[PDB]
């Protein structure tokens, strides 16, 4: 099936816990995959204008690990619940992709998660201004704008344009390559 094929592809890139004990300031992100209309989509948030770091920007759900988290996957799931109401039974964590190093002392670990078809986002307005889907295939032929390369995605439901950039854009491309490369039609 489409979903069984996605997970099998993703598993080949799972680094697991290889890098998880290293003594960094640790954050985790969830790359949430949603199946709609026969196709895979990624779910993105728009960060609240209130927030200190990067108000109003497109981001994946996630945040800083805390002492309650059993592991890095737990951080991602705790934060996704807080931000968009995603509950643990509504997500299967399929793998841990390549961690992102920033600022010399910070390590951000990305987890890809398959989201239940009945999940409906409840944006928490103190953290998240908006939630939207992008078809995964968009990231193979994005509308590129230079400001370094920025993606512009216009939701055909409502005509709203979102800008996706930086590691958010990078991770999205990675996931699209993993799952969609070399597929019969
Ligand atoms: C910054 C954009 C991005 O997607 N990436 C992936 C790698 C780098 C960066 C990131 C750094 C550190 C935490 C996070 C995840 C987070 O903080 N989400 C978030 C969303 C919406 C409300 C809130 Cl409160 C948080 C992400």
């Amino acid at each position: 099936s489409m979903l069984d094929d996605a997970k099998a592809r993703l598993r080949k890139y799972d680094i697991g816990g290889k890098y998880s004990h290293l003594p960094y300031n640790k954050y985790s992100v969830l790359l949430p995959l949603v199946a709609k209309e026969g196709k895979l989509h990624l779910l993105f948030t728009v960060r609240s204008e209130k927030l200190r770091r990067a108000p109003g920007e497109v981001c994946f759900p996630g945040g800083k690990r805390d002492p309650t988290d059993m592991d890095d996957a737990a951080t991602a799931l705790r934060e996704a619940q807080e931000e968009v109401g995603l509950r643990p039974h509504q997500v299967e964590v399929v793998c841990c992709l390549v961690p992102c190093l920033i600022d010399t002392d910070t390590l951000i670990t990305p987890f890809v998660g398959l989201i239940d078809h009945n999940f409906q986002a409840q944006p928490n307005p103190a953290e998240v201004k908006d939630v939207f889907l992008v078809p995964l295939a968009y990231f193979l032929h994005p509308q590129v704008h230079d400001q370094n390369h920025i993606f512009e995605y216009t939701n055909p439901e409502d005509g709203v344009t979102y800008q996706i950039k930086g590691m958010t854009a990078n991770l999205a491309v990675l996931v699209a390559f993993i799952i969609l490369e070399k597929k019969p039609t």
